[PDB]
């Protein structure tokens, strides 16, 4: 009875650590790129580690400060819009 | 009682469904990477052995110790998430 | 006059479309590319940053003026038309 | 009453206009190779400007006599047939 | 004997579907490649214009003697099969 | 009535040897890598002639005293496991 409700305590442990492995495994990667030059209207140019370069957005939440040429970037996968100024 | 024995099946098949999703996502083939730096938040940048970098996730069951730049890693070919840190 | 007041509705629910459907196809992530020569009939062979190199379309909305030799776009990364000339 | 007949003029015009943009950025491009060499049987081998070389068919209306080693060449960017040579 | 007609027109109307999957299998675009070596049971190993190496099937019309080490062959850009050797 | 017979035989041959023809056209072919080093629990790190190195699985013939490093392997295609060891 009380063995039957640990066993429920343990599955359910067990289960949600599965759940994080699984959540973690599948979150997309970003793309680690370089800003090459930021353009008159607020995009910017990036080279991206894949080798072309691009025009694209910025989050709204950088602070553009930091967006600066050789400045290191990381990229949504998809858009490519720079996500994270990186160290 | 028959609740809880319900419930402990019920949990078993879930249990069952996750491991199997794991076992996928943890599954070769795997792409060679190396570590290049490791992220305050814990996230890693790696160089795949494709070219390029990605701010990528890991499993929670990597030995933190061997974690570090330079450390040849296994990743998962969609994400790249580090699934195994390599010799 | 009910007749046009109608037609003037359909004709913006139209437009309002179009204008959506442009600004998709100009949004970044666009590639960027060097334009290598102007054909006869208008279209232009540029050269990705990805490599290779194309005959392609341009937006009615370019300065035919900067559209030279060596000048640097924005391009569609489907269809690699040029979208803007880039500083 | 001519009011709106002015704005449905304005409006057929516009939206004309924006189509024309459309059509434009959704034409696919040709993709650029210079001619190898060309088989005893009509076929051409093209050097593409993405890296590899194929046997190509060629468009129905060329001038076989301009196909020759070295001649620069624009292809379907499926089917890779020859439909323009270029300058 | 009206059982025999009847069976013929049925192969017949197979062979004319299986030329056509034939023709449409062998048809440009082929890749082009090179021999790099012959295996034992037959496969060959090429050497792809887009740089990897394969082991591949061949078409049963090759001629044996020119399917040699070094020989540039004409591949299908699907499964790599040999549809000819080039000269 | 035996110029029936006759043709089924004749056309029952052709559609044979073009069936064979497109088994063998449509065959995946196999991709060649080289072996770079044996992991403690049996997975093998190939490079392969693409250019990035896997971590990938072995078929379970394979004889494992073959698998060495510097060896030249074939891998299916979509999963990158070994097939052969190749001369």
């Amino acid at each position: 009875m009380k063995q039957l409700e640990d066993k429920v305590e343990e599955l359910l442990s067990k289960n949600y650590h599965l759940e994080n492995e699984v959540a973690r495994l599948r979150s997309p990667p970003l793309l680690v790129g370089v800003v090459s030059d930021i353009l008159e209207d607020g995009r910017v140019v990036v080279k991206s580690s894949t080798g072309p370069k691009f025009v694209v957005n910025t989050s709204q939440y950088i602070n553009e400060e930091e967006l600066k040429p050789g400045a290191r970037v990381a990229l949504n996968q998809q858009t490519l819009a720079i996500v994270n100024v990186l160290p």
